């Protein structure tokens, strides 16, 4: 169970680390 | 610890949601 919610943990930093990197990118076609 | 990884599954997919949604709204003005 430990290792699972581990691997949930690193998923999910991994998917909020691409949705960042996709708001930053919106916020520059904002800026253009 | 259990626990404490349940409290870290729950913020992030929290925070996740918002990054979703404040994508939602960027790709309407846009």
């Amino acid at each position: 169970r430990l290792k699972q919610l581990e691997x949930k943990v690193e998923x999910l930093l991994s998917k909020n680390y691409h949705l960042e990197n996709e708001v930053a990118r919106l916020k520059k076609l904002v800026g253009e």
